[PDB]
């Protein structure tokens, strides 16, 4: 039931934030 | 494999593509 966080992009925002900081 | 790819950045990138092209 983890996909609820994956369907709604709670997981992509953090990766984008990380990528911009790097 | 699905967990690795990022559906967020590709959408953002296509958006920037079109907004510049305009």
């Amino acid at each position: 039931a983890a996909d609820t966080l994956n369907y709604f992009e709670l997981k992509g925002l953090m990766t984008a934030y990380q990528q911009r900081l790097a």
